[PDB]
């Protein structure tokens, strides 16, 4: 379709998961779709395949330089920027008891740092026409999981930031949303190799047949919630949180 | 254009603002929709000018048994439902101080109980299939607004109400996702007659250029999120209020 | 102690359970009390043993002739009142698939048109000379229960009133707080006699070595947080939940 | 007066300000205070003048072996730790527009690292016997702020840490208590210091009769509320954030 033809996106982390599936359905509805990531071959390969709507840049999402030349890039092949998705971030474990400060510190500026920037130049892209930010985090922000203590901070930072660029962007008079995304788990190719052997996928996906206490989800349902809030039909919402996580409040009690 | 052909929709306080926008939208991406009101001559005036797959009826929504009557009515013309919007409701004022408790006691019948049996009789018209109930709430359930006490408390209950519906849903192996919205003030007709003389729309719709404080928005920007909730894009979502406030949440400081 | 010597309360549903404790306690500490119940007999030979310093009252708490009797009733016998402590309320069942409309109904009229009143009358009673109102509230008011679906509207609508009322005083200037209370279940004499043949007090409430994922606390605990908002040391919060459960969000999981 | 007798606390932050004023308020209730801050000249000179049972240490906050030092030097001294008051933070202003990616780094290290550490050595301290672990974080952790981005971001991030810890000690069965507290602005020779000329204590303190539009408070009104987090009476409390905003949400609209 043509729907999203005028749209302008740029997706961090781009080359696999929820990040690739965004990718998709945007150049799906006729944007055009940057996405970004540190392995450049494989991405230049994927741009390759996804067609001349689509470019590729590498991004250390934690380096203002890198950000910098990142949007005039993208922007000079593509044109003004107006969709900006910070999906770009690790996931990496450790309870509050033995978790490592390291690994920690490594989630804040993978995670709640590349936002910032993402945020603050994204604001400078859009605020002359406007557009859409939107911030991935997640239901570990608002729900503690104890062996994700850090990687929970570093998503309720993003959320934080999220209504901070909300707000600027509303009181200076910039037609910018701010949102973000609160998925449970996304099931990835990576999540499937990470599974023991003998664990299937229907064995943690959520099925109302089948698993009614999963916590997983594919990747697609939640490319949709981004790209409602890259439409313009969403556009009444600003420094809010999206849940999608099928109602997890409240199971398991 | 026939996109939610398959759907089946029941939108209570279908006649104006908000409802009227809703089904209109509903309608334009191909559904069948039935429609009530509390201004019951002013809803059997719209389904004269809409058409075939529009439907009126006659619904005291605080009564257990007309809801029992219109949801076996509206099945019957137009097959099982599968989308419920819960959007009547009445706006009274009352502070904490001199507020009546009357006022307060008929907000609770209207807004409240009315998603109670909404929700209930929309579990049993859909446990079997699936599909999704939207009920309207407002920024007021949870932003204290001096005026509206009574209208905000009914409001947080039909939050509650849709977390409630939507854990049972999930428990009980039913693909029906239940979810609220929360918008801002809605300008309408009733609006602009409201205000006084001389007042213009301009000063009261949030506008970045010319209102940045302003506090009210068009309808349709409202039910195009119940659009999306309606839609199957949205089935990850469930249990979740979706606001609808244009970052309103720290204006004024 | 004396310290809270100076203290007049009104404690509705004050004869049992987290009331009865809270009773005790302000009288602990010097306070006048009064409390307010539906059994006469009963609470008349509770203010015998606990002395002239507390006064029982019979109270239908849904009714404004008789709360506007009770307050000039107990201001006579006790003084100027600057502490009321909305504490009635009633536990019913019902999900949302089945649960009976005439149950909610009776939900909110108790739980949720009380504190209303109570807060009306409340701020009349201190508007001038200052005070604290604490409302009691719930878990569920935020985290869904299958069983309680109305309940949890109950307590949610309750704590939505709370933050009327706090706004309305700061706004209005007058040095009234008024908070929400949040615990998890409650035990009892009542809860255990309703408890099965073999579920003992140690089985249900949480304790950290025997029972980690109980629900349920002795109400003297909850009473604490009564008496920490009724003292002066309290005074920077308005508009709060105080929540008293525990850790219970993640468990289960 | 003798009441925290057995409490043995560590407070960061706390030669001035909040910090100061819980050190002052545990010491008045009987219990042994160690306490650190950057301003070694300020904290040494308070040390000597509060006795025997206050003690001042270096302490890096953002430094796992100064923690590890200061921990093992504290019980040496005081006795095995039960009250831990991570309070040491700064504030270093930046919007979302131009705010510094430096600073944002620097307030995740001092503000957000500190409380990993801290929860983390603390629990190690505390689990044997239990205890209480309260740490501050703001209003802006939630109300957006523009001109405190960073500083909002770093202190949800504590504030999901505190549900992190407070989850793990539920479920390994370890007595402690794990908390928030978030106030509004806090008064102190810093804030007047950085004030024009004129504007005095009395213009910028909340007064709920001539000040109702002011956002800030003494130092000892938050202490109060660490002191009750502290105190076994609060012990049903866990995994919260204590709001101590005196109802700003929905003010200035």
């Amino acid at each position: 379709t043509n729907r999203l033809q005028g749209k302008v996106a740029l997706v961090t982390g781009g080359a696999s998961g929820v990040g690739l599936e965004v990718v998709k359905l945007l150049l799906g509805e006729g944007a055009k779709v940057a996405f970004s990531d540190i392995n450049e071959a494989a991405g230049q390969q994927l741009a390759a395949e996804l067609g001349e709507r689509s470019m590729f840049v590498r991004h250390d999402v934690s380096s203002e330089a890198d950000w910098t030349l990142v949007m005039a890039a993208v922007q000079r092949r593509l044109g003004t920027l107006n969709v900006l998705v910070n999906n770009a971030g690790i996931l990496l474990p450790g309870d509050m008891e033995t978790g490592r400060l390291e690994d920690f510190s490594r989630l804040l500026k993978i995670n709640t740092e590349s936002v910032f920037i993402g945020c603050q130049q994204g604001i400078a892209a859009m605020k002359e026409t406007g557009g859409s930010i939107i911030n991935m985090a997640s239901v570990s922000s608002w729900l503690p999981i104890e062996q994700y203590a850090g990687y929970s901070a570093s998503k309720a930072a993003v959320s934080a930031l999220t209504r901070a660029a909300a707000l600027s962007c509303r009181k200076q008079g910039y037609a910018i949303r701010v949102n973000s995304i609160h998925p449970d788990g996304i099931y990835t190719p990576m999540m499937q190799a990470s599974l023991p052997k003998g664990v299937s996928k229907e064995m943690v996906l959520h099925d109302p047949k089948l698993n009614r206490a999963g916590r997983a989800y594919m990747p697609e349902r939640i490319a949709q919630l981004v790209l409602f809030l890259a439409s313009d039909e969403s556009s009444v919402m600003s420094g809010s949180e999206l849940h999608a996580d099928n109602s997890i409040l409240g199971m398991g009690l």
